[PDB]
This record gives structure tokens, C-alpha cells and sequence, in this order.
């Protein structure tokens, strides 16, 4: 096994209090002899799944809870099992952010929400509305200042605006069926941001460091950022305030609220040490203070210490923005949702795509897994049992239905022509239970990847899946059909997502075979 036993490697993002954390790590090493290394690798949310999947990575990973459902579902997180007493030390709603399929998959640490940060010397009264910001920037430009700079390379920062007039990721009733990414609310918000850019009030290349530097150098009146940012502002001597985000179309900006959480790698041979470190050293008044004093955490999950931080008006403002926002879902396709929306915002802002085009593709990217699983699960189950599924597809499921119709039609031929091939291939393998279905995945990934990417080969891969699902039914392993469909779907979207989106997803499929 890759991960070193007898020490702890922790990953946390480089904008958080890593030095403070490492100090908590020193304390732990002092009492236990166990060294703690805190690293803040770049793109660590991307890297964790890649490396943890191969039995590697940090013992503990810090990120907002939104990425942990992906990780938990891929088996990359140890289930955590803190006792009732410990559980009572943290806010139930923070524990809620770390519950995935009924299990606690991470330790909650802090609730984070973007707030509007402003320079009180430049801007005594922060704009209440986004709509006033263009006029406000006119004024400020007259003095060689700008109104607002915030990170346009990460959709997190734009999201409160996109979500203000009705955009949403997955409707909470999480109907993963209902994606709000390209609705009129999203369009209106992202259109507003794009007009800010076209009218020179924002620059589309502005990233974290540039917005930060401009706010911290007094060049811009406002930014949008989280509590982690306040330390650098303190050091810069800007007289800043932290306040409610502006409204858009009379409605609050709805930031996606994150619970900074700490997950223990399923591959870690140091789970007990990680539980000890997180429960008894980090999630303590002193532990969270050390981290917070370095870069503020937000509203911490630990009740005792949050009662002290709650008096800080910057935290009250963070909580104000959090209550107007929504807790991020932790469902596995959050990763894809964010990747899609990131690209949409970058492209809309740079003019590479219109808002319409960009959010359409983002809707497609966001829906891709679920849409593909719906198609593939259905096809696989109707092929194995001979009977179609009676349940409707959703309100956005004309595509599913047409793609399934296409798949039936094209897939019939492909299975029929490949029956002898598939029987031989199927015979090679022992495919008798759910334990073999994960093996399949590798075989199928490897074979699928080996050749050119086109819809005909996608049909072949799904058709072999259909073949196997039939085999699984015949041997009373119908319960393995869904896992096979999930596995095929994962293979397909993880390795072909960009291609899939370029083809307009399953609409492209229908079109290619029309
Ligand atoms: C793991 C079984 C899978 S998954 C899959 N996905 C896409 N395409 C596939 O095969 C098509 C025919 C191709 O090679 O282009 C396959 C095959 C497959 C099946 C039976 C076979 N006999 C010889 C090769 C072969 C390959
Ligand atoms: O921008 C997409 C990104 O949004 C959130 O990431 C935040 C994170 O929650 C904060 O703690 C801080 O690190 O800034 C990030 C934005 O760059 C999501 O948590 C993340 O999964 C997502 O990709």
C-alpha cells in the first residue's frame, strides 16, 4: 500500500490556514510523536480522487463538503464514526453537510459563504444592488479606482449572482433531474456579469490573486470573497467592511455555502490517528483558533468556539450571506457541475461563447452523468428483462427518451452483429456477481479507450453492457445490472466528457443516428 503509516499527511487548500493547521499538527506530534505534514497542493480537489483511487494521497483531505460525496461514492473516504458526545459539539447542520447516503463521511470544520467585502474609505456605503455597480464604477474610475474585482476563473465567485434571480444547481425539494444552470435566472445573472465586462467595469482575466491584490492595494472598492481572505486584508491596512452581497433584480445573491470538512482517506493506514487528530486536536477551541488566527475559517462547526466568533460582525455578515444562500449539495456530480459552470463563466466572460451557448453547455455537462445513467440503466435493464421501465423520464427527459429510442434501434444491430464476439468475450471473463463488475470496468475502460472516440463505439460499449446485463439476469444476478450501468456510465463520462459535451451530449447521439 502506498500511504505511509505512523505519520499524517494533510491536504488543505492554499487559501486556508495551513500554517495554523500545521501548528495544530505540531501540538499533536508533541503529545503523540506522530509527525503531521500539511501540504497545500494545487488543484488538490482534482488530485485527491485521482491519487486516492490508487491507494495513495493524504491521510486527511480538507475541502468544502461539496466534493466529498463524489469521493465517498468512489470509496475514497473512510466512514467516520464519532460518538454522540463528540457529535454534540458540532452544529447539526454542519454534520448535515457531511452526510452522504446516510453516513458521515467527513468532519465538518467551518461554514463559509462569500460576502461582499468593501473598502470603507472608498466606499462608505456599499451598493445594495448589483444594478448600481456600473454607475458606481463610472464614478470610481473618475478617481482611478474600480468598483469591484473578484475572481472570475472560479464559478464559486460568480455563482451568487447567477443564482440570485433563479439559477440553481440541483433543485432541493435533491432532484438531480432538475438542473437550474441554464434557466432564465442563471442567464439574467451571468448576462449581467458579462455586460459588466463588455462595459469595462470588470476584466475577464481577473483571477484570485489579481482581485485580491487590487482590493488589498486600495485600487478597487469591493471584492467578493470568503473569510479566508480577511487576513490578507488585515495585513494590507485597507479599512474594510464585510457585508451582505448586493441584490440582483431585487433578490438576494445566493452564494453556495460550503462547510470546510476533513475526510479521512479510505487507503490511510492511519485512520485512528486521523480521527484522533481531527476530533481531539483540531476540532477544539485551541485547534480551531490556531487555524482561524492564520486565515479565518468562517463560522466554525464547533459550538463552543462559534459562540465566541459569532459576535464578530464579519461572521454575522458571513452568516447573513449564508442564510440567503444554499448549502451546496454533496452529490457526486458536483464536480462535473462546477467544471461545466467554470467553463461557461470563463467562456461567457471572454466572449468565446454567448451566455446562451455557455450555460446550455454547462447544463449539458451538469446533466451528463445522470442523463447517461438514465439511458444506459434503462437500456441495460430492458434488454436483460425484456420489458421497458414504465416510469416517466423527467420534464427534461425528451432527450433521454429519444436517445433510448436511438440506442434501441442502433444497439439491436450492434448486439446482433457482435453476438458471437460478445459471447466469446463474455466467456473469457467470469462474470458471476457484483465483485466481478468492478473488474469489468477496467477491462471495458481499457478497451473503450484503446480505439477512436465515436458514437458507434459508445453504442458498442453499451451494447456489450446490455449483453452482460442479459447474462446477469439469466444467472439471477439482476441486482448487478444497476452497478454495471453505473460503471459503464462512469467510464463513459469520465473519459469522454469533453467530447460528449462537444457533441451536445445525447442530443448529438440522436442526431448522428437520425
Ligand atoms: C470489453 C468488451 C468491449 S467493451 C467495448 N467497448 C467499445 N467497443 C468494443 O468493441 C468494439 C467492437 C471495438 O473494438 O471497436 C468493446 C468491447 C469488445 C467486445 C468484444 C470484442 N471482441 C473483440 C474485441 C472486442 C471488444
Ligand atoms: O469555484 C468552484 C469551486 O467552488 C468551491 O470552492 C471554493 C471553496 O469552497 C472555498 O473554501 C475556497 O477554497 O474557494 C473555492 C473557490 O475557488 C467548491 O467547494 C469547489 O468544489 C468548486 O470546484
Amino acid at each position: 500500500m502506498k500511504i505511509e503509516e505512523g505519520k499524517l499527511v494533510i491536504w488543505i487548500n492554499g487559501d486556508k490556514g495551513y500554517n495554523g493547521l500545521a501548528e495544530v499538527g505540531k501540538k499533536f506530534e508533541k503529545d503523540t510523536g506522530i509527525k503531521v505534514t500539511v501540504e497545500h497542493p494545487d488543484k488538490l480537489e482534482e488530485k485527491f480522487p485521482q491519487v486516492a483511487a490508487t491507494g495513495d494521497g493524504p491521510d486527511i483531505i480538507f475541502w468544502a463538503h461539496d466534493r466529498f460525496g463524489g469521493y465517498a461514492q468512489s470509496g475514497l473516504l473512510a466512514e467516520i464514526t464519532p460518538d454522540k458526545a463528540f457529535q454534540d459539539k458540532l452544529y447539526p447542520f454542519t454534520w448535515d453537510a457531511v452526510r452522504y447516503n446516510g453516513k458521515l463521511i467527513a468532519y465538518p470544520i467551518a461554514v463559509e459563504a462569500l460576502s461582499l467585502i468593501y473598502n470603507k474609505d472608498l466606499l462608505p456605503n456599499p451598493p445594495k444592488t448589483w444594478e448600481e455597480i456600473p454607475a458606481l464604477d463610472k464614478e470610481l474610475k473618475a478617481k482611478g479606482k474600480s468598483a469591484l474585482m473578484f475572481n472570475l476563473q472560479e464559478p464559486y465567485f460568480t455563482w451568487p449572482l447567477i443564482a440570485a434571480d433563479g439559477g440553481y444547481a440541483f433543485k432541493y425539494a435533491y432532484d438531480i433531474k432538475d438542473v437550474g444552470v441554464d434557466n432564465a435566472g442563471a442567464k439574467a445573472g451571468l448576462t449581467f456579469l458579462v455586460d459588466l465586462i463588455k462595459n469595462k467595469h470588470m476584466n475577464a482575466d481577473t483571477d484570485y490573486s489579481i482581485a485580491e491584490a487590487a482590493f488589498n492595494k486600495g485600487e478597487t472598492a469591493m471584492t467578493i470573497n470568503g473569510p479566508w481572505a480577511w487576513s490578507n486584508i488585515d495585513t494590507s491596512a485597507v479599512n474594510y467592511g464585510v457585508t451582505v452581497l448586493p441584490t440582483f433584480k431585487g433578490q438576494p445573491s445566493k452564494p453556495f455555502v460550503g462547510v470546510l470538512s476533513a475526510g479521512i482517506n479510505a487507503a490511510s493506514p492511519n485512520k485512528e490517528l486521523a480521527k484522533e487528530f481531527l476530533e481531539n486536536y483540531l476540532l477544539t477551541d485551541e485547534g480551531l483558533e490556531a487555524v482561524n488566527k492564520d486565515k479565518p475559517l468562517g463560522a466554525v462547526a464547533l459550538k463552543s468556539y462559534e459562540e465566541e466568533l459569532a459576535k464578530d460582525p464579519r461572521i454575522a455578515a458571513t452568516m447573513e450571506n449564508a442564510q440567503k444562500g444554499e448549502i451546496m449539495p454533496n452529490i457526486p456530480q458536483m464536480s462535473a457541475f462546477w467544471y461545466a459552470v467554470r467553463t461557461a463563466v470563463i467562456n461567457a466572460a471572454s466572449g468565446r461563447q454567448t451566455v446562451d451557448e455557455a450555460l446550455k453547455d454547462a447544463q449539458t455537462g451538469s446533466e451528463l452523468y445522470r442523463q447517461s445513467l438514465e439511458i444506459i440503466s434503462r437500456y441495460l435493464r430492458e434488454q436483460a428483462t425484456g420489458a421497458a421501465d414504465t416510469a416517466p423520464m423527467g420534464a427534461s427527459g425528451a432527450t433521454s427518451r429519444k436517445a433510448l429510442e436511438t440506442l434501441r434501434r442502433v444497439g439491436d444491430g450492434v448486439q446482433r452483429n457482435h453476438e458471437t464476439a460478445f459471447q466469446g468475450m463474455l466467456r473469457k471473463l467470469d462474470i458471476k456477481n457484483e465483485d466481478d463488475v468492478k473488474s469489468l470496468s477496467r477491462v471495458m475502460i481499457h478497451v473503450f479507450s484503446d480505439g477512436v472516440t465515436n458514437w458507434g463505439r459508445i453504442v458498442t460499449l453499451i451494447s456489450f453492457g446490455a449483453f452482460v446485463a442479459k447474462h446477469l439476469k439469466t444467472i439471477n444476478q439482476e441486482s448487478c445490472i444497476e452497478p454495471l450501468a453505473e460503471s459503464i456510465t462512469d467510464v463513459l463520462v469520465r473519459t469522454k466528457r469533453d467530447w460528449l459535451v462537444k457533441q451536445r451530449g445525447w442530443d448529438g447521439f440522436v442526431e448522428f443516428f437520425h
